[PDB]
Order: C-alpha cells, then sequence, then structure tokens
C-alpha cells in the first residue's frame, strides 16, 4: 500500500485498501473509513465494481437525465466519489470550511456553501436527487466568482470548478461533445 493519503498526500494514521494500493486518513475517505470490515475496499474500488458489473453504465448520458436520478445507493456513492475527487485537489482548501464575507465593494452571497457542508449533507442523506448535490457544488464556485469580482483570486473558483466538472462528466459518463 501507499504510505501517504490518496486525498491530502500526507502521512499519518492511514487505513489501507484491501483491493488496491491506496491508503486514507479516516475522515479524508468519503464515506469516513468504516469501523470494522475485513477486507475493506475503498471508494475507488467500489466505483470500479459498479462499472464492471454494468459495462453499459459507461455509455454516454445526458446531464439532464443524470440530475433527475434519485439518490439510490449507487448514485449516493457516485456523488461521494465526485466530492472526494474535489478534495483531492489542494486548492479545495479554499472551499472546505465556512466562508465569511467582508470586502469593500462586494456583498456576500445569499446562500453560502462550502465542501464540508456538502459532505455533512451527503452523510445525513439530505439529497433526494443527484441535482441537489450538483446544485450545491456549483453554488460554491458561483458564489466565489460573484464575490471576488475582478480580483485575480476569482481564478481559484474557476480552477476548482473545472476539477469538479471534469470529474462529474467522467463519473456519470456524460456524453462527450464539442
Ligand atoms: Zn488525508
Ligand atoms: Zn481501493
Ligand atoms: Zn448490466
Amino acid at each position: 500500500n501507499s504510505n501517504i493519503c490518496e486525498v491530502c498526500n500526507k502521512w499519518g494514521r492511514l487505513f489501507c485498501c484491501d483491493t488496491c494500493p491506496r491508503s486514507f486518513h479516516e475522515h479524508c475517505h468519503i464515506p469516513s473509513v468504516e469501523a470494522n470490515k475485513n477486507p475493506w475496499s475503498c471508494i475507488f474500488c467500489r466505483i470500479k465494481t459498479i462499472q464492471e458489473r454494468c459495462p453499459e453504465s459507461q455509455s454516454g448520458h445526458q446531464e439532464s437525465e443524470v440530475l433527475m436520478r434519485q439518490m439510490l445507493p449507487e448514485e449516493q456513492l457516485k456523488c461521494e466519489f465526485l466530492l472526494l475527487k474535489v478534495y483531492c485537489d489542494s486548492k479545495s482548501c479554499f472551499f472546505a470550511s465556512e466562508p465569511y464575507y467582508n470586502r469593500e465593494g462586494s456583498q456576500g452571497p445569499q446562500k453560502p456553501m462550502w465542501l464540508n457542508k456538502v459532505k455533512t449533507s451527503l452523510n445525513e442523506q439530505m439529497y433526494t436527487r443527484v441535482e441537489g448535490f450538483v446544485q450545491d457544488m456549483r453554488l460554491i464556485f458561483h458564489n466565489h466568482k460573484e464575490f471576488y469580482r475582478e480580483d485575480k483570486f476569482t481564478r481559484l473558483g474557476i480552477q476548482v470548478q473545472d476539477i469538479f466538472e471534469k470529474n462529474f462528466r467522467n463519473i456519470f459518463a456524460i456524453q462527450e461533445t464539442s
């Protein structure tokens, strides 16, 4: 197994996957690494199994159909994995915890949103459709762009949104277009 966390790239108290060489901090994995379970398979492994059991699940989909899916166990897992893929980028630090807004010439958003809030909401089964999860994720970046206006820091929101969107298209097998 790897000797660093797959998500944050640090050493520490690591739980090792039984079916691949990845390792995780307890609360870096999503869902948090399960208490018992021998063997244990990480979220990467669980996603690969879904694909392997239903190869057709990789054929292209329309985003509008994906968003309307109910949050059954496989879609819950896919949104957990997509969230985890965003935490895998170090620039997610800027969006992880609760923001505050006091900048001359700007007003804070009406509905603040942040990664750990989405993480709690997934853990608490608060989303009934994929759309709920995706709307909160996109809101994070939209709030950031609007607040930071012409400051170059706006680019951090573009960068992390790009990571989200590329992973969304991969994980939910969105039909490729120009
Ligand atoms: Zn970690
Ligand atoms: Zn694994
Ligand atoms: Zn099948």
